[PDB]
């Protein structure tokens, strides 16, 4: 076999970057300043984590075991507990004590045969008493919220329709569903979309098999009143490159940026449209909605060239780290329309951006707040010369929030300092009968003065202070998704405004 | 109720000397380099790690909660578990979520009622399969070896005579019983020694009251073939002080350093006879033996005025930081003697010292082989500039380890490096037929550089080439004792030579 090695090497896994791989619990997290009284729940986040050294040379931050941090808050107080997921790989490789999942979503490189290749390393949600440890390429794996516990893969009691399960499955505040989806449907290489979404109850409800005009990464989808929305990142996979040891991505220069809509309701595949957007990155999504005229708001992370730079083009081309910016963009789409192609979209602001939430109170209907990570290269915001030698590499760097509201377009910004990086926030409501936005925002902090986490509360009457700030002793290493389950939602999620 | 900070301040508690106060698993830890294959058991340590703010300012080091790490080593690789023993202070505090216990054996501060004040922060031995934490104000905690979980404050089946059990027991390895004490064995301030042992079937054996000429600390205790022996510390205890709010110990600086000698087997106690060593500081034993005459070697760790310089004399005279050099003493004691005092012991080795080890397949036997902390200024081999501001205060500082041939009077020496220093080490037979004090040693180091702790292995053939060097990437605060338990030995403790 490939050697294992026996301690972490390469710049994806040094500096802040280094795995820690704990598992466990630390209650009674040190505080400065005061953590609102009346905040009772539980913020749930994962990071993709190496369990053990990769024998494959530079593996991708996203090719890392997902490891779950909950942090329980109540009266003030809060308590840390953190767990692996107990995905195939994590549990095959734990007892082998060494790596044996190969390339990222190449399965033509594992050392062993594997069922289930999920990392479960990419989102976290709430569903029906359980979590769902979600990663694109598999189904959900569905664990315990009060003790991490992992049942297993979870596949809806018999209902999962697809092989795969999106990490951004949406929550309809009104109708209580879970709208989902799963794109390379019927495995590696494959343009089978399957739309699909389950009632309050647990049943499913649609299913719709639709294919994709290339095999292309769908990572994030919308969802509106009366419409599904996939936007297609000009990524294309070849399962004959990876028959030969490749990459399961390749970016495409000659293709738009797909943008797939169907009818929420009662479709077939055939009633698909796919749209055309000029070439371009489709980043994350932060909220669709049907204005007046029916007309489809999608407002989401767009670039120009492809932000994962990793995978270029079969020549090699693309851009180089640090190049590509991501801005927040407005497409309109009508599904009415025969005419394909779409214009450039209208940018709501100016800075480099990405991880958008909303109050998810009005998700999938018109919403006026977005949060959301930036990143700013003005002198001064980041003190580069200290931060990038221990920082390793390999994960994005964000150096604030920005809270935007729509209706009157005033920005607010939060910057933690010069030597600290920002997470994806939550969004908390004030109480049940908050208004859209008016609540708390958590975001965890990168301190690279202390090479330790910190866990940052603020309040959205002035985002640029911390109301407090949780201090932890270890470092919690760049992650990705993570949800607020508020102790007063019984099934986890926020009431309809 | 005196308010509960909800971070750490003080001296004691930054730097290297915050708190993590994590618990649970890091498995398969990095190694740089190569565990020998053979080595086969678990490395337990404890250390005081204060769980939650002291309402008591500056609370000493010796006052933490105790926090277990087990290191489980087999076929070259590594595991860490951690827990906290769950004494009744960790668990009421816990429940609370505040400091509710006092200064330092004083319960006439405390906030509530205890009945057993125990940290369980010092010593974790092996006995008939369970571990014991300890802590000399109180009976042991019972552990689970694998797991960790605390079974419960431990009696002995109800056999324990004493109300406090020292945190050096001594393992005989040709009876194999336990050989124990307990000193203000009926209480606060009391002169009652109680000498006591327990034989490998459980059953106690020894049990025999004995009275201290004052109310002295009584830390270590030495035990040959026919004798054991009670080096008194020159801390002295008031009940009547204590009462008021003050210190538990006082330095009094005109007492010798009293040092019991009783018979092991069939004694009374008025058959103690208290040598009278000079003045000075009864720091840990390395081991005692009887040479061909019946006399009484006793080598132990030894200083001439107050280590503990945080409680003084009545007037608030004694050394300051880093003043005390502690060194590596033999007395000889003749039981058969009347003449009380005793001559100034000799010295083994010029180095300020603490923390021996012998091989303990000669405990209470003649010995030839110690390794020990030293704590060396000598310019260069502790970067002070570097390392002071980010140690902390509140413990001991030891910047190498020595081991001492007796035969020989060769001395090696391990120094970690000028950003590293050292807790207790371990030594581990090569297997069952090595010769004394031929094997590997183990010990934690403290890296100020990076802020993390490692533990070393080295072979005794040559103590100044790390083997491997295992790399965690957390911090284990400074800690007092620990022990192997090699998978090997049936009881958990060594086979006699
Ligand atoms: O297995 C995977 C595949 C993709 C991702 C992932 F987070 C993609 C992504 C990351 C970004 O920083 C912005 C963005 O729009 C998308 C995670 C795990
Ligand atoms: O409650 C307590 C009381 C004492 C100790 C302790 F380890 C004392 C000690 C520490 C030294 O550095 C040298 C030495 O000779 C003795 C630990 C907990
Ligand atoms: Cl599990
Ligand atoms: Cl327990
Ligand atoms: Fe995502
Ligand atoms: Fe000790």
């Amino acid at each position: 076999l490939p050697p294992a090695p026996r301690y972490f090497q390469g710049e994806n896994t040094a500096g802040f970057m280094r795995p820690v791989r704990f598992e466990g619990d630390i209650t009674n997290l040190e505080v400065v300043g005061e953590i609102p009284k009346s905040i009772e729940g539980t913020f749930y986040r994962v990071m993709p984590e190496p369990h053990l050294p990769s024998f494959i040379p530079n593996d991708p931050w996203f090719n890392g075991d997902g490891n779950i941090s909950g942090f329980y808050f109540k009266d003030g107080h809060v308590d840390l507990k953190q767990r692996y997921v107990r995905t195939e790989k994590f549990v095959r490789e734990a007892e082998a004590r060494r790596s044996l999942l190969g390339k990222y979503r190449n399965r033509y490189t594992d050392l062993v045969e594997f069922k289930i290749r999920s990392t479960a390393n990419t989102n976290i949600v709430y569903w029906r008493g359980q979590l769902l440890a979600l990663k694109e390429d598999s189904p959900p794996y569905a664990m315990d919220p009060e003790t991490l516990e992992t049942f297993g893969v979870y596949d809806f009691d018999g209902q999962l329709p697809s092989l795969t399960f999106t990490a951004h499955p949406k929550f309809d505040p009104v109708t209580r569903e879970m709208v989902c989806f799963g794109y390379e449907a019927k495995g590696d290489g494959t343009r089978d979309i399957c739309y699909y979404s389950f009632g309050p109850d647990g049943k499913i409800a649609e299913t719709v098999w639709l294919v994709s005009p290339v095999c292309g990464m769908i990572h994030d989808f919308a969802v509106t009143e009366n419409f599904v929305i996939f936007p297609i990142i000009p990524l294309v996979c070849d399962v004959e490159r990876m028959k030969q040891g490749g990459d399961h991505w390749q970016w495409d220069y000659s293709i738009p940026m797909y943008i797939g809509v169907l009818p929420r309701r009662g479709a077939q595949g055939s009633d698909v449209k796919w749209f055309e957007a000029p070439h371009g990155f489709a980043g994350h999504v932060a909220n669709a909605f049907e204005d007046d005229k029916g007309h489809i708001q999608l407002q989401m992370a767009y670039a120009k060239d492809n932000v994962f730079f990793w995978w270029p083009d079969a020549n090699g081309k693309g851009p180089r780290p640090g190049e590509v910016e991501a801005h927040f963009a407005n497409f309109v789409l009508d599904y009415q329309s025969d005419k394909l192609p779409l214009a450039e979209p209208t940018y709501l602001v100016d800075d480099d951006m990405e991880f958008p939430r909303i109050d998810d109170r009005v998700a999938t209907r018109k919403h006026k707040h977005t949060f959301f990570c930036i990143f700013d290269r003005k002198p001064g915001v980041t003190d580069f010369e200290f931060v990038m030698p221990r920082a390793g590499g390999g994960a994005p760097m964000s150096n604030g929030l920005a809270h935007l509201n729509h209706e009157t377009g005033d920005i607010q910004r939060y910057l933690p300092g010069p030597r600290k990086l920002t997470g994806e926030c939550i969004f908390i409501p004030r109480n049940s009968e908050a208004a859209e936005g008016d609540g708390y925002v958590m975001v965890l902090l990168a301190n690279y003065e202390d090479m330790c986490s910190e866990l940052a509360v603020l309040d959205t009457k002035d985002l640029t202070n911390e109301v407090a700030l949780i201090k932890l002793p270890v470092r919690l290493r760049p992650g990705l998704h993570g949800n607020w389950v508020d102790k007063s939602d019984v099934d986890g999620h926020p009431a309809p405004l």
